[PDB]
């Protein structure tokens, strides 16, 4: 089982960038860094407040109003956080979470047969897993591990600033530091796909939610049937 070495500084700052401040025409500095343990719950809440509400698949399934499905995704995130790989964005001058990306390491031996309480999250999970399996990352790149993710959340009052892009860009030094060659992720909506593209991720596999529903009845996403679900990969180093 892959583990992050304790010799890598923690928490480390991985990336810094300038973007529009909350109000003005003025730039300000932001950073992307390791998520400190004492901000774990804050991160979880941020994920519930925004990502759960706004991301395409979740919205199409009504996830944010469903307590059992929310309990599923939160259980998952909470299992992932102790790997110490998750990333958070702060604006210089403020301790408030701007964005967060819950990350872990996918390994060749993983069965990914996770079982959840809600039909809703089981369907989301199994959909991503189907897409991941079609992506065939381990054999395609001849690797045993890659940096994966289960959601990138950005506070709406900071959107339009390129924050998602920069949070993804931070994967590059993080992977170099922990010795991973590759990150891959299922990007579920148009702007997240745009962000990943701008960082240099390549499309591994793409398929509409309509087509996914033709693959398996459970993979039904009311209202986003023509949108694409894309597995995308980035070689670092």
């Amino acid at each position: 089982k892959w583990t992050r070495s304790v010799k890598v500084p923690f928490p480390s700052v991985w990336h810094r960038f300038q973007a529009k401040d909350l109000t003005s025409q003025q730039l300000v500095w932001y950073r992307v860094q390791d998520l400190p343990e004492d901000r774990f719950e804050d991160a979880i809440r941020h994920m519930c407040d925004y990502f759960a509400r706004d991301e395409l698949m979740n919205q199409a399934k009504g996830l944010a109003k469903d307590l059992v499905a929310m309990g599923d995704v939160v259980a998952l995130w909470k299992a992932m956080l102790p790997d110490r790989m998750s990333l958070v964005c702060f604006r210089e001058g403020s301790d408030e979470i701007v964005g967060v990306n819950i990350l872990d390491v996918a390994s060749r031996s993983d069965k990914d047969n996770a079982q959840f309480n809600s039909a809703i999250f089981q369907a989301i999970y199994d959909t991503i897993e189907y897409v991941s399996h079609q992506a065939n990352i381990f054999d395609r790149y001849n690797v045993d591990h890659y940096l994966n993710a289960m959601g990138l959340s950005v506070d709406p009052k900071y959107r339009g600033r390129g924050i998602a892009t920069e949070i993804l860009r931070a994967r590059i030094p993080l992977c170099r530091a922990v010795g991973l060659k590759l990150s891959a992720t299922c990007f579920t909506g148009p702007n997240s796909q745009t962000a990943a593209t701008r960082v240099g991720f390549q499309e591994d596999f793409t398929i509409t939610y309509g087509e996914l529903a033709r693959v398996d009845q459970r993979f039904n996403y009311p209202g986003i049937e023509e949108n694409f679900c894309k597995y995308m990969s980035l070689r670092v180093d």
